[PDB]
């Protein structure tokens, strides 16, 4: 058991010191390593319980049983006297840079997961390269380092959501005594984009600074894995070369899909293009019904747009469907139009985009309803939000041996290892895992620790909480209600639920029984909380804290015995009592 | 064990049915009680662990071992046939209504805890009276049913806090693209107060309707306990009379204190007066430094007031003083002025309140600083927030025998019982317990269930979470840092902390390193989270969820292994890593 850990640790670590906090000879080596700017991992044997068997098992590698012991890339380097001899002889530098490979680690993809993994491995002395390239979109849109969330996802999405929310704040202000008149105030699209892009640029710059400050090589080039240790790179001048690394981490993400209909690629856009568009979209058609589609439609409507969503079948496929419909109902009652059970057939161009005067074009959209009836309407912009997909054929020579699943995602063990023993995958291309930025970051940090510092902790991908940032927000953690019933039967499931009204909505004259929350519990397991759900303001701040208690196995009684904070929306979870089986109304 | 529960339950319950879900003879009796519109508790014996030993023990009262059995106020009434004999002969009404006292329960005080206890008791068949009266303030202010939170506390305070927050929304909206000019917008105090009071009056009426629809007798009168079972009441014409009850719950709350200085009562106001004041206070002095004082000073400045706070020693005594100082630093930097280490000596009247044209008066305030230097300045309004106290000499005849503590609060056991065996106390007047509305509500509901439905659950008063609703809010659960150090020793305590910036603050150009959070952990107990602290927006909604995880014994590892929701402020708790012992900066 313990011997197989020591072997794995010694072989992949780049520079590692085995040590004890009590021994001063270890401090003499530590101090020498610090002075020479030699980054390394350290393992203090007098802090692990099996540390006396580890000191014994070390002798299998060094033929000695004492500390300190310094290793470099699987080879024992020496004890106290031997390291000092190399220092004063000007030999230690070339020792610690001895490698069969150019890099200890090559990361392909400069996004949420890739940046996190690369920064963490460098902290333990691993020589690291991070590659990032942004394939432009069909109209040419491109952006800087940091990946999808930073440039064309969570960060600009939530900023624009926030600009939408501020419209209600101006409305509410009057009722609380302020003198403004909401009807006389308008929104400037390009002023908001300039402010959003300014912040994104400060994030691009910050990431390049952090890689320099960590000694990570940043190459703005497209990477391709041609053999288990060989990565082929193409740069901005189309110049091609090959670099080698010991461990490879794949982290290249996904890009938006287009439907195979005429005019879609030529005349539509995606979210990739939306967050830096020079003109207001104007009258917009959003095709799709994911959170991307609903979040985008939602804030375009609050910013004054004329917005329609085309729904093939259901909203928010994969989420609790009772919550999904309430999410949709609220949008439909607050200025978002819906074309239900409908799909597009072609986009025709009526007006080219006025690039000079900074205006959108004009398009004719044709489709049909599921009963055969026809759809025909004019829009200035057409946004496709019909899913996302990787394209690993552009990253992975097929002869390398990395297995993929049916959707083109990498099949991994629970320690992120692919079918090639030294190649790993993280983030959105890791098959079957939630596609979320906090997940990618955690997965990448923990893997760096396992590869280069002897760590053993795995990433836990179960019960990861979400928030859909629609005009009225929706936060969730755990199973949907229909999933829980499917898994245990209707008779073993109890559901406590209630409406509520945020106190901020009283004086502003907003709806009495629209916000809603529920807890889905398992009778036979002590009324364990299988899933939590809440529709309301600040739904992400509400939900997050509860994810810790769900991780710990919380029950209805744990909620019951905790006291609420008053006045908040979230305290409603601490006094829930109406069950669905009771048939009692949940209104307040 | 079991017998002593059954003796207490039968002796205390008003109407209680010992039943089974399987035996249809019980459904026969339940229907009779439903149609006869008779409310009662029910102890289904097939759904309890030792439900088969209770059945055998029930024969000590009835001499039968079978089910159903119905009791009224300790007396056994009959089985299936005997109860249907009383229903047929129309003898059932007078048998269920016969009591030694006027009521099964008299609640003195119609506030958070009192209204809660009463409505819950009447569910289980208790004949219940709720007394409430509002002693006017020195300048005559008065209000309706619901207690301190509803009328002069949490509810109007947070509403006015929200009007204050809306001023930053107006400022932010420009940077997000909206075309208003915050510089040209002003606030109307009396328009705000009308909105606030209209909501309050809708809650007064709501509570009265709820009491009627539960068959609870509501008397708008002053109650004095003169014997263990006798309450003397005085109505609006000072008509005295006496009613009697089996159980008595004291729940009369507190009122604001005044300092013993000339002019205070005459020319100052308190929070009791602030929330329905018919004129804007104008240039204001707030004397004190509790959460009441800081919350009020905070929203007055945001509404454009000229506000000064006079602090005797420290801000927010009893709270984590690092967080308190950050709270106050924020206020001092955003337009609240502080006069530090200073007390008042006298309030002189320069102008009487212009009650005609709706204008404040004018006062001169004289006081001195702690070194000896003098203070003298003119203000239009002076508000005292120097603590609150109960006045139980009004409520309680000393001959009855209810023991008070040195502060004037009621000494109770862990199930709220006073030193007189049938008299209980809940809420703020219960000595040593947290003075919070959700605590009073839970205590009152759980007690009603123990008195009249045979429940055993006690109220857990440990680790109750709070939120201070200052301009930048401060949420907390568990111990302060200085209290954990004192209890366990500096060497056993580790503190993880970090600054953060809300994403909403980036485009708005707000401060980078003002918001702040920390986890106070005990090393030797597995890094157990002793206390959580966060300063930032929506701090009540951030903190609430974590109160559950803390009740369940959460450790630092439980936080680490939970994944964040992105982008939120709350997710920063899931990746904390900078310790105070390390000396590394917590900036972002
Ligand atoms: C509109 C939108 C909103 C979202 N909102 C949220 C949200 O609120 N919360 C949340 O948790 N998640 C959100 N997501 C999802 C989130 O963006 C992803 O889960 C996350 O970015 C995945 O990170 P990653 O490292 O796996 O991939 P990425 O962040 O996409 O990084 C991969 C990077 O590698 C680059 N690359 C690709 N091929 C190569 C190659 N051959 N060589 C070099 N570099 C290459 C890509 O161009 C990219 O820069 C949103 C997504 C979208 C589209
Ligand atoms: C400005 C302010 C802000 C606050 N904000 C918050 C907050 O945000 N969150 C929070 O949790 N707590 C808050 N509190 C505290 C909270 O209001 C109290 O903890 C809570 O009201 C206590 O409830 P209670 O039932 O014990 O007493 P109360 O709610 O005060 O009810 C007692 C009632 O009994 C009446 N009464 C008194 N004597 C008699 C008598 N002899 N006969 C008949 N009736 C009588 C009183 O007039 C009153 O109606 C705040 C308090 C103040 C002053
Ligand atoms: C089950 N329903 C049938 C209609 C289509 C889809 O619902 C919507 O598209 C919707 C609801 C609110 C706003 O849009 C799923
Ligand atoms: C420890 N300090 C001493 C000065 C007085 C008191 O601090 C304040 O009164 C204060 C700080 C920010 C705004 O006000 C406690």
């Amino acid at each position: 058991g313990t011997s197989q850990w020591l072997r794995k640790t010694v072989d992949s670590a780049a520079v590692i010191l085995f040590s004890k906090t009590t021994c001063p000879y270890c401090k003499k080596v530590k101090d020498v390593l610090a002075e020479a700017k030699i980054k390394h991992a350290t393992i203090e044997l007098d802090q692990l319980s099996n540390g006396s068997a580890i000191q014994k098992c070390l002798a299998s590698f060094s033929k000695i049983e004492t500390v300190p012991q310094m290793f470099v890339r699987g080879k024992f380097i020496g004890d106290s006297q031997t390291v000092l001899k190399y220092y004063s002889n000007d030999e230690l530098a070339g020792i610690v840079n001895e490698s069969k490979y150019d890099y200890d680690l090559i990361v392909i993809g400069g996004g949420s997961g890739g940046l996190a993994a690369g920064k963490e491995a460098a902290k333990y002395g691993a020589k690291t390269a991070v590659l990032d390239y942004v394939e432009p979109t069909p109209i040419g849109t491109t952006w800087g380092l940091g990946g999808t969330c930073v440039n064309v996802g969570c960060i600009p999405k939530k900023l624009m959501h926030q600009a939408g929310l501020l419209s209600h704040a101006l409305e509410d202000a009057e009722h609380f005594g302020w003198s403004l008149d909401r009807s006389k105030i308008s929104h400037n699209w390009s002023t908001m984009v300039e402010g959003v892009q300014s912040h994104i640029g400060s994030l691009n710059w910050g990431y390049k600074v952090a890689l320099r400050d960590n000694q990570v090589t940043y190459l703005n080039a497209k990477g391709r894995l041609i053999s288990p240790h060989e990565v082929q790179i193409t740069d901005k001048n189309q110049k091609v070369s090959t670099i080698t690394g010991n461990k490879i981490i794949l982290a290249t993400g996904e890009r938006p899909k287009y439907p195979e209909i005429p005019g879609a690629v030529e005349y539509g856009i995606t979210s990739d293009d939306l967050f830096s568009l020079p003109y207001f979209p104007g009258k917009t058609l959003v095709i799709g019904a994911s959170y991307v589609a609903l979040e985008c439609a939602g804030f375009l409507a609050s910013l004054g747009g004329d917005v329609t969503v085309m729904v093939r079948s259901i909203l928010l496929r994969g989420f609790d469907q009772q919550m999904a419909e309430k999410v949709g109902d609220y949008m439909e009652n607050h200025g978002v139009k819906f074309a239900k059970l409908c799909v597009p057939d072609e986009i025709k161009q009526l007006k080219v985009v006025d690039t000079e005067n900074n205006k959108p074009g004009l398009l004719l959209v044709k489709g049909h309803y599921t009963d055969g009836k026809k759809f025909e309407e004019e829009f200035e912009t057409v946004i496709f939000a019909v899913g996302r997909e990787p394209q690993l054929s552009k990253v992975l020579c097929e002869t390398v041996g990395v297995k993929l699943d049916k959707n083109g995602r990498v099949v991994c063990t629970d320690d992120e290892q692919t079918t090639v023993s030294n190649v790993y995958a993280i983030g959105d291309i890791n098959a079957g895992k939630p596609q979320l930025t906090p997940v990618a970051i955690q997965a990448g940090r923990y893997l760096a620790r396992r590869l280069f510092a002897g760590a053993t902790e795995l990433t836990d991908y179960s019960n990861v909480a979400t928030t859909v940032f629609t005009p009225l927000e929706y936060g969730a953690c755990g199973l949907s209600e229909e999933d829980a019933i499917e898994k245990y039967g209707d008779k073993d499931i109890e559901v406590y639920h209630s409406n509520f009204k945020p106190l901020e909505w009283t004086v502003a004259h907003r709806e009495d029984n629209v916000c809603y929350m529920k807890l889905v519990c398992r009778k036979s397991d002590n009324m364990r909380v299988l899933g939590l759900h809440v529709l309301g303001p600040n739904a992400g701040e509400i939900t997050q804290g509860y994810a810790v208690a769900i991780k710990m196995g919380a029950t209805k009684a744990d909620f019951d015995r905790t006291i609420g904070i008053h006045p908040t929306c979230s305290e409603t979870f601490t006094t829930l009592h109406v069950t669905k089986k009771s048939g009692v109304s949940p209104i307040v």
